[PDB]
RNA sequence: CCACAGUCACUGGG
RNA sequence: CAGUCACUGG
RNA sequence: CCACAGUCACUGGG
RNA sequence: CAGUCACUGG
């Protein structure tokens, strides 16, 4: 194999799509952004450990940039009014086979389909109700 | 509407599908479970609040349990010989437009998708490299 | 360029091959895992650190788990009933030339080398006679 | 039957070949050491023990010396530069059959294979990259 | 891709070239060395940190060797003189775009570029007047 | 001789280029600028002393302003913001001869050679990977 | 941070 | 030196 | 806040 | 853990 590879973040329909590109793996860090200003870029960050003895976790980082209104390669402050971050953490007992971390992936992946609650939610600044 | 519906967590192709349920809202924490026993379900939880001033933060985790049947007592019990932990927190700046959040949801979805790096690693027990 | 990639730690022919491959590289160690159950994967890691002004010091460590499965009040779990642990220091001084280094190499590969006391006697639950 | 006896530790081609002969086995310690003189010969050393109840433990070291001429008050005498010092040790349980040794084995000479990531680095002056 | 791949430090027209190779990237520190012994080579270290909340450091070091056999103890070693050494660090706004990036390797080029102030100078022992 | 001249700090083919002139020689410290406010200049120094009984140091540094949408003459803040930063500190021993200076500043040359690692990293927002 | 020093991913001084 | 071994104990 | 830990809307550590 | 390493020191 050999995964650390660029790819498609956000899809949107081969015109005005998002690829994030490897750009650094210093400390085992894998980390992708897409081709912009660091202050602008899409960043995705991802690395794995063992936490304990009975678990590994895997940490995965991303940073989405706020667009509506943004001046390409200009300076917006504040940067916490320009960005979202996401934290994922992910804990995986070592008893875990290929198929089980199948299926976890899986949920993963239904938990943010498009059309289920919490992604319909966050996509309409909204909470559940 | 409402957006606190059920849906499927794990698709499987109709067949071994795990949907969950709503299950509860004490407390502003949205809560979803499979039809098991509480003790062998998968759980979801969603939770948004207003973190800073300029922030809004959405904690959402995920429960992935490994189905047993131990036996404690010379009786048979329905348990969880483990479970797979999903934390992820999203901070979104209260000045994101709904397609500015529509952009962190594809970002989610993209990042997931089967076939990129970070799925394939996780699917097979291993880092990225 | 790199040489932190996945490869054969055992060559049974071109089937029942155990392949080892990146899982992180944090604080200078370097870590390859084979895949699925971590609790049943095999184990290889490596660092180099200047030991003193005139050596660098190479650390591999390497484990080799005998694989089984464990039942406890009925529950299955994929362990490792024991393991066998490899681990060899390797100390070179600056003065070596890549030549000096290759050799170095062929003398460890010689002395592994199939037939040849050491390999012969560990194959054999045995000692020198 | 007997496994002390002499063997090539560096096969280079079929004549600048360093051959490791017995030498003494004193104290459980089996020793090797190439022909002329002692102070530029190779050394390899081997032995076996029962480390704790459940395991045997393995201890071979090797000496790889970089030949040359020291020269004092016009006296020239055949020294050793310096000395690469390899040092390893092997645990394996008591439980290991024939096969499981053979397999630990197999690690080892894999772990040493040209082109994999340790010899490489090794024989580059390297770390992992 | 990647980019941590050998390049030639020196240019001296194909013959006499001095090529130097990733040789390591333990602790976020990426290392070139050319094909020499530890003690008579060429080293590179490049490293980025997230200096401050809006800054980003890149940390470059070149160690330019005067390559030397001294005698120690009557035996002769490969050694370094003295050594030339180069340390450089370049701070890049998070708002800078790959084109203002792009102006900044042109300037540090155009800074050394044959025929220019500073390279005549150095090359002549000389200051600039 | 006389070093102390104008030069092309960015060299675009003609069309474009930057330029920079003596604009200040207080305390040997020799320094050029582009024509621009100094607050959006390109300004470059460099000075020469002996650092101790053994070195003789150069220091160098470049200033190279934020292009991106920057507003010519205008008054642009915080400056952190719009501005790179390079420092360069060149340690030369005092038994350096002229053609070991040459080797060096050929050696710095190289490092920054169009194509090669590090001017491609941060030409492009990333670090080593 | 330093036209601070060194034997330089380390050490020492402002 | 010992251990289910980048960690612990002598 | 943490590529902090867990048995994880709870607990413990920086 | 370090060392010209079945030995020594932490």
């Amino acid at each position: 194999a050999s995964n650390f590879t660029q790819f498609v973040l956000v899809d949107n329909g081969g015109t005005g799509d998002v690829t994030v590109a490897p750009s650094n793996f210093a400390n085992g860090v894998a980390e992708w952004i897409s081709s912009n200003s660091r202050s602008q870029a899409y960043k995705v960050t991802c690395s794995v450990r063992q936490s304990s003895a009975q678990n590994r976790k895997y940490t995965i980082k991303v940073e989405v940039p706020k667009v509506a209104t943004q001046t390409v390669g200009g300076v917006e402050l504040p940067v916490a009014a320009w960005r979202s971050y996401l934290n994922m953490e992910l804990t995986i007992p070592i008893f875990a086979t290929n198929s089980d971390c199948e299926l976890i992936v899986k949920a993963m992946q239904g938990l943010l389909k498009d059309g289920n609650p919490i992604p319909s939610a966050i996509a309409a600044n909204s909470g559940i109700y």
